[PDB]
């Protein structure tokens, strides 16, 4: 129970450089960049959104070391009056950036059940816990548009 602390998305101990994505939506007034994918961030473009909405987009955190990951927390966003949130997602991970592993639950790729609105954070436990350096989230279903603010829960790999 001693390995459930936020690893730094909300606090910015995970720096902007550490968060990347397949793509992200940007125009003259908005940058829905990967580094906006931070739990409870407020503002005009306060979430990651991919450039196009499709099930092959992804958001990635690089912890810059191997960490013990025991949960992921996700949250949608509101763009003015429009609610946008991910309902279902997959996770993949890597210790070196070369070899990736899809997150399985007892022999089957786990489909995580995510958000049901644009504001409530949903915590998804990872059992078994992940010892990883890169963590990728793969949205599979969503309401209106893909949008993510997140936190990673865990501890150092000691």
């Amino acid at each position: 129970n001693s390995c459930s602390m936020p690893l730094g998305m909300e606090s910015k101990a995970i720096s902007d450089a550490q968060i990347t994505a397949s793509s992200y939506f940007t125009n003259m007034f908005a940058t829905w960049s990967p580094s906006k994918a931070r739990l409870h961030l407020q503002g005009r473009s306060n979430a990651w959104r991919p450039q196009v909405n499709n099930p092959k987009e992804w958001l990635q955190v690089d912890f810059q070391k191997t960490m013990k990951v025991t949960g992921v927390t996700t949250q949608g966003v509101k763009s003015a009056a429009t609610s946008m949130y991910v309902k279902e997602f997959l996770i993949s991970s890597s210790q070196d950036g070369h070899q990736w592993t899809l997150f399985f639950q007892n022999g089957k790729v786990k489909v995580f059940q995510g958000n049901q609105d644009s504001f409530t954070p949903v915590v998804n436990s990872l059992d078994p816990p992940l010892l990883t350096r890169y963590l990728r989230i793969h949205p599979q279903s969503w309401v209106h548009q893909i949008a993510l603010r997140m936190e990673v829960l865990g501890c150092e790999a000691q």
